[PDB]
DNA sequence: AGCCGAGC
DNA sequence: TGCAGCTCGGCT
DNA sequence: AGCCGAGC
DNA sequence: TGCAGCTCGGCT
């Protein structure tokens, strides 16, 4: 033909087409899998052809990216499909190449997502053949277990984690690239066992796939989700299994089935993926990225595109690298308009708003590490009170982390998930740091205005969840005027491209409005020197200039959804009920640390009194050491007054109140130094003891309020520090 | 007017053509530097074009090869230049676009190397020119020295390091990218202490150049840097000083003495990183590697790409990455005429016979290791004895590591420089390892013939230095033969095209000799089945069969060519003689190695007797330490027979033997555990120290040839277990 | 006529 | 940043 | 009609 | 493994 990436069946297009199967994968490597599976027999029935990705939702879209999208048309060419065409009679069906497509994908939320486009396309396309077994899917295998002599397959991780209700080597498939030339060819040989056939039931997988795939349907798949989330917060609060979809021999599945049961695990995971959490503005990405920054605590650069190595290793992290960077980039941007308070430091060239950062340079050739403010917006001593979760036995990122600011506020949360989106814009930091203080001394917080770094324009409230955004435009004589900012998030060159140089060129519908035009834009600011008639200038002040140069938008927050402490999705109308919750909850974490740093600091001071007493004791001579026996010395020791490891026995301890959630140890004085036996360590050990004491005593004297204050100061010092040294570059 | 990298002088072409320079760059950085250098105002009479890298050496290329070069074709339209032609009345100079060429490269030996393939270039077609001023050179420093008011420049680090001038701040340019805008606006500022003018002196000029870049001239070259050599050995054995080229306020430079004062240095440094060493077969940027392997001592694999940034900052690698990153993937591989021993393992495609290698996959998506045979040819224990170099204050590599059989010839070192050339095949491991063991009980040693590792075929004598080296052909009956191996270093796709191919298909000089062939290869085996007429299988056999499908090749080694342990090249005529040098040395190393352990385990042992008597005199209480003081002990220990730390007695005096090259410390006893003084810590003392005594004694009976022995038999046993799991894969 | 490889 | 097509000497 | 960004 | 052109919802 051609198409370069297609193998196509030998027997496709002759004689043979409608027993000819175009096998439809996830990625180039699911092709290989496919085509080593098939091997020589299987290459005169069968063919492959790879999508890269997610592919068109043609249900609503467009005519022109319809007959534009190249993937779709290949497909079409491939198929021998014709749109308009219905394939009922035996004319119309010898028009078709292939008899069958066969969906091949991931084993994982992402492609039941590619399973359900290609569905929705050949549903809206095509329903004489999808209600006729036109469709089906290769299912494989998402975990193996193999005990000695007998391999088993799993096609969902429910099934895998409820057999484990029996009694043994595990192996996980991440996406079909695990499998080997051998798995593939063992997966083919069973055909009957991975080959599942799409039945058309009735009306309800109309409904069903219109449900998932229309454009009108936002809020029914808002309904859909809600019963969804609350149902599965049910079975797992009264401890019933999750169902799962595959471990019946049943070779068939409805399409009502498929999006109730099947996609409806991925839109639930694109909102988990894509909608931020309150507490710390971040989405689990974002934040895996940076539990791994704190882990490595990195004190120099890092390439970019090594730093997601290191976060999908050491967090977890199972989605392409790709992403991973474009999300590393992302938190290091400090332009106006991205984030008011960057976590990581663009070192190199991460995007400037010349082009809205697109301009960036790529993750192999740009660098970042933690910026000196991130450690003081999430202490580290807080991390004694996070919950941490798991991957495999493997420890990873918290639910969420507790910044002493809401985050959430700072850097603009956005995210489109399905059912739900988020967009919450900037809030300037200082302001938020005071309406905390406010709280902090009993009175009501002031409402906050957007307010976005470095941005010398103005933004006012015009209803609620309602502002104008303005640049700043100056006259500077009968002929000239100056701009000199531009609408926050409009970029310098889309202005000058869609603003001023059609009114310096006019069009069809308008003629010239300006003379001339000259640019002395900073990579941070703008400066634009624009002409005109004198005329033409009258009758622009008097239109208005911020409207007539275009130097307004709109920007309306009816959107902001986010995670609650708990993981509930919830809809807050306004940026106080956000800032109200997460002081709630941030000040009752204050008063856990203050709490955990008590049992600590005591532990220590008890620890230091064990260790002075013996020292001391054993410097006039009370107890002996020399020739004796661990047997005896451990018995001599608990026969006075002597505790086993009071640190080593406050932490074993706090885990069991922890435990409960979701022999003796003399070492620390005997693993002491030789030399701790000496005056001039004897007196180092009684200080070290007697500030011990005083450490827990003048802590004991605080309030949560006065831990919280500390904080806050310490991070506006901080924040002096580096946003005047940000000014001075 | 059609070349996209060039940025044309304004004037270019008109009417000031001769008052033009084109600035020649080395690379793209180079380019950007020159054109902010040159600012706004440069643009009229400055042109500036980048040259990818080293270029064409023209004067005994040939006339296709010249003809097709598009980046000296690129110049020739540039300039105006037209071949052939003479360059002296005004008529001649008016077909010119520039007046002259200014070159601008890294002030390193590689920017001179392209400076003289410029000027060669320029003198062997237009001498009209290059007697007249037409060629320029735009220097800038290597090293800067900023006191507090007063900057300094340094053209040449001989230059920087003789300033015995002593009484602030040093930054070091490692190319033209190094500048900044700042900077380089200000070098073309100061054009006049930065444009060097080439003058052309007599006929000795034209003798430079040719004797620098002709093919008829490699003797010449031979004796031009042995001059070099031992002069420099002179120069720097009675401490004089290194003359260096551009401390003086002379804007001239003649040909001859850029030849013999500059390039020279390049040709020098040329053998230098392409001449591997005799001591233990490696090029300094391969041994940098593996000194940087050593170090980090990875226990899993490593990104090809990362650990080349690893190893570029670990050992001072002053070059591009991707050369140092395809220096690994030749380390690692381990294909059929390969290496014969990969100290690193290919984890990925590292490339297979297939293509010669050339079918490795990029460096971002391979990994590496050490092989474990790694540290047992390297011993770890052996590095204290290694000289190893300085990289500003950093230390790095050795000046070689001393393997434990002659690296040299296990893997074939190979290497092409200025003058001379190196190329060592391939030497059975077992073989060596034999030889050594005959040598080390007195015997002379076998004559060993290269063997490469999983090759089927034969190697024989021819002469010295001579090997027939032939794969492999069966006749099956009487119109079939069969291929099994090809000669070492014929990959399977280049033979199949060019023999069997054109076999198959005949040619125009010749018709076609085989009626069918079929493949039936692994990856790392060969295997044809050829057709023919019962005729012409006839003439083949008659005729000889590897005579016929070509499967014997010469392999001739007159060319041994290695620095050896003093860093002095030299000219081996046997393997033998590589050999017998290689052992003098390592039998010698083995005896330091006996030397060091026994200073070290004495140390050792001396330090277990002071911890010993120290813990029995306070079992019994001969000494009191409980509250006394360090004042009060350091003097009532050394007042009575106690020894201040005799390891780091015994280090800090070892380092005085190698500075001659070119308070009382009894911490020991007392960071000791407070269990020291119980029924287990003494006799686990006794034992110890009186292990220790036996240590030193056990092995102040072995002998140094008993010691390589030990390292052989524990190298072989590692090889047998490491070489069938390869062949059980 | 072009490979071998450490460089630009 | 490295590109792409070259350097350098001795064979093949 | 297209941005916003975490995904394939 | 990523490509390139998409998804998803709410504005603009």
């Amino acid at each position: 033909k051609g198409i370069p990436k297609l193998d196509d069946a030998n027997d496709a297009g002759g004689k043979h087409s409608l027993e000819c199967t175009l096998i439809l994968t996830e990625g180039d490597s699911a092709k290989s899998l496919a085509v080593s599976g098939l091997g020589v027999i299987g290459r005169d029935r069968y063919g492959v052809f790879p999508l890269r990705g997610k592919i068109l939702n043609v249900r609503e879209a467009s005519h022109k990216q319809i007959m534009e999208n190249a993937e779709i048309n290949n497909i079409i060419k491939i198929v021998g499909l014709q749109y308009k065409k219905s394939y009922d009679d035996a004319e119309s069906l010898k028009t078709l190449r292939y008899g069958k497509i066969m969906i091949m994908t991931d084993q994982d939320q992402d492609g039941s997502h590619i399973k359900g486009l290609l569905i929705n396309f050949i549903h809206h396309n095509w329903p004489s053949l999808l209600k006729h077994g036109f469709l089906e899917e290769f299912i494989t295998p998402i975990v193996k277990a193999s005990k000695n002599k007998q391999e088993l397959s799993f096609y969902s991780i429910p099934e895998f984690d409820e057999w484990k209700k029996h009694i043994w080597k595990i192996k996980y498939y991440k996406g079909l690239g695990t499998s080997t030339a051998k798995e593939a060819k063992e997966y083919f040989a069973d055909m009957e066992r991975h080959r599942i056939l799409f039945r058309y039931a009735g009306p309800e997988d109309d409904a069903a796939i219109t449900l998932a795939f229309s454009k009108k349907k936002i809020d029914d798949r808002k309904e859909w989700l809600t019963n969804f989330m609350e149902d599965r917060r049910q079975r797992r609060l009264h401890g019933l299994p999750e169902q799962f979809l595959y471990g019946t021999a049943t070779k068939h599945l409805t399409y009502n089935d498929f999006i109730n049961k099947e996609l409806i695990l991925f839109s639930n995971s694109d909102n988990e993926r894509s909608i931020p959490s309150l507490v710390d503005g971040f989405k689990p990405g974002q934040r895996k990225v940076l539990f791994t920054c704190f882990k490595r605590n990195d004190k120099r650069e890092v390439k970019v595109a090594q730093l997601a190595g290191s976060v999908a290793e050491m967090s977890a992290y199972h989605h392409g690298e790709q992403a991973l960077m474009m999300t590393i980039v992302n938190l290091a941007q400090n332009f106006v308009g991205s984030n008011n308070i960057n976590l990581l430091q663009p070192i190199g060239q991460f995007g400037t708003r010349l082009h809205g950062g697109k301009d960036a340079a790529s993750p192999r050739y740009i660098f970042t590490m933690l910026s000196t403010l991130a450690r003081l917006l999430f202490p580290a001593v807080d991390d004694n009170l996070l919950k941490f979760l798991y991957d495999d036995n493997q420890r990873v990122e918290p639910e969420w982390y507790i910044p002493i600011i809401p985050m959430v506020l700072i850097n603009g949360a956005e995210g489109i998930g399905t059912g739900w989106a988020c967009k919450l814009p900037n809030y300037d930091a200082r302001e938020i740091v005071n309406n905390v203080r406010r709280m902090l001394d009993g009175l009501d917080p002031h409402p906050m205005l957007p307010n976005y770094k470095n941005f010398k324009g103005t933004i006012q409230e015009l209803g609620q969840n309602q502002y104008a955004v303005s640049g700043e435009i100056f006259v500077v004589d009968r002929n000239t005027v100056e701009i000199t900012e531009l609408p926050v998030r409009t970029w310098t060159q889309v202005y000058k491209e869609q603003v001023l140089e059609p009114m310096l060129n006019g069009t069809d519908k308008t003629p010239a409005l300006i003379s001339d035009y000259k640019e002395y834009h900073t990579d941070t600011t703008v400066k634009f020197v624009v002409k005109m008639t004198e005329e033409k200038l009258a009758q622009a002040e008097a239109a208005g200039l911020h409207k007539v140069f275009k130097l307004q938008t709109t920007l309306t927050c009816n959107s902001m959804v986010l995670f609650d402490h708990m993981g509930c999705l919830k809809k807050y109308e306004t940026v106080q009920d956000i800032l109200k919750e997460f002081f709630d909850l941030r000040l009752s974490y204050y008063g856990l640390r203050k709490e955990w740093l008590v049992g600590m600091l005591g532990a220590e001071s008890t620890k230091l009194n064990n260790q002075a007493r013996f020292i001391l004791e054993k410097i006039q001579g009370k107890i002996t050491i020399e020739n004796r026996s661990k047997k005896d010395l451990i018995q001599m020791l608990v026969q006075r007054g002597y505790e086993s490891d009071p640190v080593k026995a406050w932490k074993e301890a706090q885990e069991k109140a922890a435990e409960e959630d979701e022999g003796p140890d003399f070492n620390y004085i005997l693993n002491m130094s030789l030399w701790s036996l000496t005056k001039e360590k004897v007196e180092e050990l009684i200080k070290q003891r007697d500030a011990k004491g005083r450490e827990v005593n003048d802590l004991k004297r605080k309030s949560p309020s006065d831990l919280w204050k500390e904080d806050l100061a310490a991070f506006v010092e901080e924040l002096d520090k580096v946003e005047s040294q940000e000014r001075e570059d």
